[PDB]
């Protein structure tokens, strides 16, 4: 028997952003302390692990947007 | 017997933003302190971990907007 | 028996913002403590986890804005 | 007329101590924050000051005692 | 006419410790934060001052006795 | 017109300690942070200052004993 799919989404959206002057931002931390103890680690298939981190990030894109998908179709 | 979908959505949305001046930010954290003790870590299939962190974020980003989607058809 | 599906929606929404002078922001954090002790750690399937984090955040997008959006479709 | 003076305390005492193991001592201050706003400071003779301090102390001596005195002989 | 004058304070005295074992001792800061705001600052003749400290500190003398003695004549 | 005046303080005194082991001591900061504003400094004679200090100090003397005399004498 037919088996008929059109799968066909419609996208003119659009993600935007107007600024001034973008500046005078200052980060500034004072260090830190970290211990981690263990005997064993196992990690097995998809992980993703942060063991003892003292991250310091600055991040100052003039637009920083995102747009995401996912399209997926799956047929049995 | 005969099966037809016909998936089709339409989209012209939006996100925007304006701005004045972005600016005159701190951020200015006094140190810390961190212990973790395991005797073992056992991670299997998607796992996603921080251990012990002492982690500081700035982020000013000029817009910062998001738009995220999943399209998903599953047939059976 | 004929099975017909149509899946359509339209999106002409927006979400939009205007803004001033966006600034003078001070983020001072006075340090602090943390301790965390185990025996084992044993995570299996999709787990996300934070062990022992003193993680400080200064976030101040000129939009900011979000908009998420699932469509699914499935059949059987 | 003749003037006589005689001064001679005698000390034989004693500050003692007897200890076992000492030990098994912990110090973890969480952080904290202080300010101060001022005009004007404005020291004049003999001062001891502490302004916006944020000091933490362990002593732990294995004797600690103390003996004070003062002698003192006033003449007109 | 005659003044005379003897000072002869005696002494035998003893400050004194036993301790056993002295140990684990720990002493472990979260961090902190300060600050200190003035226009002027002025002192004059003997000042002792500290302005915006954030200090640690572990003191474990194996005795930390201690002995103080003024003897003080003043004639006119 | 005579004066006499004898000053002869007799010292037979200790200070003393005995310990078993010293040891197993742990100092350990996380950070810190310090800040100070003036626009102006007058320090004149005997003044000390510390001004934004972030000081550490660990001290482990096996004796650590103070003895401390002042001898005065003053004829006008």
């Amino acid at each position: 028997g037919s088996v008929q799919i059109v799968y066909k989404p419609v996208d003119l959206s659009k993600v935007t952003s107007k600024c001034g002057s973008l500046g005078n931002i200052h980060h500034k931390p004072g260090g830190g302390q970290v211990e981690v103890k263990s005997e064993k680690l196992d990690f097995k298939d998809r992980v993703q692990s942060k063991i003892g981190s003292l991250d310091n990030i600055t991040h100052v894109p003039g637009g920083g947007n995102k747009k995401i998908e996912t399209h997926k179709l799956t047929f049995r």
